[PDB]
């Protein structure tokens, strides 16, 4: 709840990392929970949890896009507390995405 | 049934490739089966089966388009497991099909 520290590792299959979920250990956390990482006092980025077995416990795989997005690097020191997403506010009812070929 | 473990393959015959079937063994299976293959926990990929003397039993060899398709390589270990067409509803009447030169 409060957070733990711990390792960053690399995102066992591709469908995760299309999901937008971070992998994680089944011994970690749980499939639709939404977490926060911290890499520093002023770098959190709110992610939703996946389970897959191939995560090694006590440490989250991001995807290269997640990874870049959040400046994540593998091997990396990294906190991750439980987050409960304001629902009565938080939901998005509207959101505006600007999409592009991922490979050009 | 239940599933087995086995490892990709070539396909022998360019005959083969064409008809769009797994080629696999007389031991193995019996022509005209069904199976459906799993990578990994979200990765599974449909394929009919055709069998071949070449091929060494408890392999099944897959062509080019088809390891192409399923992101399948040579040297892989996958799981295999039979399946069984419900005609009451899976029958196909008609197929939109985009057709390109293969080879420019």
């Amino acid at each position: 709840m409060a957070g733990r520290s711990m390792q960053a590792a690399r995102c066992p299959t591709d469908e995760l990392s299309l999901s937008n979920c971070a992998v994680v250990s089944e011994k970690d956390y749980q499939s639709g929970q939404h977490v926060i990482v911290r890499t520093s006092p002023n770098h959190k980025y709110i992610f939703t949890l996946r389970t897959h077995p191939s995560v090694v416990p006590g440490s989250v795989a991001f995807s290269l896009p997640q990874r870049k997005w959040a400046g994540l690097s593998i091997g990396q020191e990294i906190e991750v507390a439980l987050y409960s997403f304001d629902k009565a506010k938080q939901c998005i009812g509207t959101m505006t995405i600007e999409i592009d070929f991922l490979q050009k």
